[PDB]
């Protein structure tokens, strides 16, 4: 509260570390469904159904231009990618399996880096 602060957790490496994690996700073999925005003119249903589209290129641009205020807003966008994937794709499809694999991969790197 006013004039009463918890000790300062060091955040000065967060930008660099989220960049490294994102590089590892970009280069995973199962990243292909997630590298670019879904083409809303060509994929029926996507526009109306998925209220907040997100993809790795969009996260990389946001990261590069100071649009994440902290590491939690970064994690929120990454999880949005996989949450959208589960909403639109059956678990037993190549893209559905890709999404589960990528979420698992992400969440381990996240815990190992920060927790």
């Amino acid at each position: 509260s006013m004039s009463v602060k918890k000790p300062k957790r060091d955040d000065s490496k967060d930008l660099a570390l989220c960049s490294m994690i994102l590089t590892e996700m970009e280069t995973h073999e199962d990243a292909w469904p997630f590298l670019l925005p879904v083409n809303l003119k060509l994929v029926p249903g996507y526009k109306k159904v998925i209220k907040k589209p997100m993809d790795f290129s969009t996260i990389r641009e946001k990261l590069s231009s100071g649009q994440y205020p902290n590491l939690e807003t970064f994690a929120l966008d990454v999880r949005l990618v996989f949450d959208n994937c589960e909403t639109f794709n059956e678990d037993d499809s190549d893209i559905g399996r890709a999404g589960h694999n990528m979420r698992k991969y992400f969440e381990k790197k996240w815990t190992d880096t920060f927790k």
